[PDB]
DNA sequence: CGGGCAAGCCCG
DNA sequence: CGGGCTTGCCCG
DNA sequence: GGGCAAGCCCG
DNA sequence: CGGGCTTGCCCG
């Protein structure tokens, strides 16, 4: 029942980490992130793993949430869906099991389930948590987003924050990260600009 | 037929007109007389000016339609794009069909055209005499979309067909200019303008 | 009927002229005239004199209508009357003769009519045709205008046409003259204005 | 019948606070923490900070009321102008009176209180705990007129009163800041602090 | 009667 | 985002 | 009205 | 891959 989804970092009992790992310096490169800015940008549509961490393993059954929220307090309390462009065209939306309305979307988890809460109208997608594997530091999630930032009808230009929540069976919080979201044609050059804008400062 | 363009005075000659309006870069809308094109604001009032040498017919009317200017496009009809159709800026409003480009405001005696085999939208009001006095004719008509537009007109040019018609269907007059749904009218006239001289 | 109603000056085949008597300068004049600009500058609930002449006296039951509308077209379809303040005012609707609602009021005469078409929800006020009053030029109507331009929730800063017809005992309009109108606090102050600042161009 | 604006942090530490702003001219909203002021732009959304240590109190719930400053006019009710009550501009479409000024954004708990014999208005919305990991309960507020509106609050400034209540309407704590309702909130805010050095 | 200001707003 | 043009209204 | 934003075109 | 331009929109 939590209109207003908190977006404030909270690592909790299992020390709970979210960091990005591959970086490809490019202009208009599939996806990039600003440890600066606490800033991911991403082209429509393109495949991003994000990397997760615990030091101990958590409770059984736990799970991972993903959910966006606009940035700004006038739009808070709209919801983030997508654009009625790219809901309504066939492109990804031919044979999904994902619901056409959903920003975002899990790749290569077919356990992933589409949460639409049916009295906060709020749209989120979880899956179970895995424990890395045996070489690995990271539980790796692979996201899609579906809609670019600028998508009019639907985001329309307005920044989004995008909110990882380590999850109880029931939903009860165990940890929680945040970071600003960006939708772009192309990320390394609106990154850039961005990351000047604040040189310049 | 699908679609007619080329223009036709006819018995009353037929005549299109545009007063004169803002040089602003948004201004809510504006006319080049070099280019033959209206530049206007999308869902602003946009006036046009009807003119005839005789009174028509009783059961006359004046009907617009937007079709695509370039060969290869002409075959597709010209609606509003999705965001917009589906978007609740102006579709609010009771009146007229969230699919159709060209709304017409004021006149309740609106017909929303919608051809039930070759598809083609258009919106119709029937023929009024000038006010006494008075030499012209005004329609107010509104655009939904920008030109711009993804998933519509996607950047595409289209002319706007007036034609004055009878009841029967008979095409008595026809007159037709190029449309351009913008954000900054006068730019893009100015712009255009510009380059038209190269 | 007519839902836009056409603002072109019509001299009738009574030679139909509307005239200003000589309008006191200062800064906040009852009211003043701008012939220069064909625009006159009341103040709100004031006695505004309009002159009115013909050449050839026209039919008995022949009268005068008085309509407001906006100046541009972005607006032309808006009904202009009262604002929501000053209709549901208590401030000037005691001795009330006429509807809170309309913006046009007819001082001194008590066949002064207002109409309210149904059909267009277009508001007017009428009174029948006084050959000039004995030795006069002119016939002198007394309005008053119950907004200023400004007025928020009614027609708030946008310009105005006042429209005085010359109109037959059932409908037919004889002769047609309209002018600008601004009801303001300082008619003076806002004529020097206009004028001065239309000097250059 | 006054209500109190004497503040009173009672048994929780109950506290408000502004987040940090933009200073812009004509910034939907600005604090300025050198006078209990708040800036506001008209019907913008305005996020309020409410923290407390120790919450237990289960019908307990947080209400808004609006007051005038200078004391002449504190048996005055604030209620919204005429004209912006009357108008079409932010009415339709909520469910939340039109002669109101002050509204809750994000709420659907949200109650507006009439007042049956000091006819005082008000909004209630029960108290949330701070969601985990999180400081406050933030709590969106929206104005409903400018300040300076006449046949409202006639240029005339007023307090807030955010009381924090049982259900049985028992003043567990309050806080309360002066609000400006204004187009540009950073020029007025600026100029204001500048006019307080002498 | 005119000068001046507050506070909304528009345009560059 | 300012800077600067409104305008109703108060002051003297 | 100028300048900035941002999807996508072009070589 | 990046420089650049078009067209929407907001502001060193
Ligand atoms: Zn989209
Ligand atoms: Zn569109
Ligand atoms: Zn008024
Ligand atoms: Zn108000």
């Amino acid at each position: 029942h939590e209109f207003i989804p908190s977006n404030t970092d909270y690592p909790g009992p299992h020390h709970f980490e979210v960091t990005f790992q591959q970086s490809s310096t490019a202009k208009s490169a599939t996806w990039t992130y600003s440890p600066l800015l606490k800033k991911l940008y991403c082209q429509i549509a393109k495949t991003c793993p994000i990397q997760i961490k615990v030091s101990t393993p958590p409770p059984p059954g736990t799970a991972i949430r993903a959910m966006p929220v606009y940035k700004k307090a006038e739009h808070v309390t709209d919801v983030v869906k997508r654009c009625p462009n790219h809901e309504l065209g066939r492109d990804f939306n031919e044979g999904q099991s994902a619901p056409a309305s959903h920003l975002i979307r899990v790749e290569g988890n077919n356990l992933s389930q589409y949460v639409d809460d049916p009295v906060t109208g709020r749209q989120s997608v979880v899956v179970p948590y895995e424990p890395p594997q045996v070489g690995t530091e990271f539980t790796t999630i692979l996201y899609n987003f579906m809609c670019n930032s600028s998508c009019v009808g639907g985001m329309n230009r307005r920044p989004i924050l995008i909110i990882i929540t380590l999850e109880m069976r029931d939903g009860q919080v165990l940890g929680r990260r945040s970071f600003e979201g960006r939708i772009c044609a192309c990320p390394g050059r609106d990154r850039k600009a961005d990351e000047d804008h604040y040189r310049e400062q």
